[PDB]
């Protein structure tokens, strides 16, 4: 499923993200934009034989397991596959470990890249929240 702009904040709040650890909703928001452009079903490879799934494009190597990444550590315990579906509960979820576990936002290179250090309030404004 591709979500709307304030269709996605509307979902992310729900599920706890605003202000989850310090990052306000505009930064999830923004953080989905440029890691899937809001797509469910999004996946990438890496060069080391890791994928990235996901509205928030979690990756194989530590977060979920895909059964084709050695080495893999499996830590939010689920099926990467679990990550793709149109109810993103397994994706924030997953993204509330990620995010708690010391280097915060960070760890989304796209975020880093695009969001951190700008008007992220712009993802979240003329929304009905
Ligand atoms: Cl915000
Ligand atoms: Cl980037």
């Amino acid at each position: 499923k591709v979500f709307g702009r304030c269709e996605l904040a509307a979902a992310m709040k729900r599920h706890g993200l605003d202000n989850y650890r310090g990052y306000s909703l505009g930064n999830w928001v923004c953080a989905a934009k440029f890691e899937s452009n809001f797509n469910t079903q999004a996946t990438n490879r890496n060069t080391d034989g890791s994928t990235d799934y996901g509205i928030l494009q979690i990756n194989s190597r530590w977060w979920c397991n895909d059964g084709r990444t050695p080495g893999s550590r499996n830590l939010c315990n689920i099926p990467c596959s679990a990550l793709l579906s149109s109810d993103i509960t397994a994706s924030v979820n997953c993204a509330k470990k990620i995010v708690s576990d010391g280097n915060g936002m960070n760890a989304w290179v796209a975020w880093r890249n695009r969001c951190k250090g700008t008007d992220v309030q712009a993802w979240i404004r003329g929304c009905r929240l």
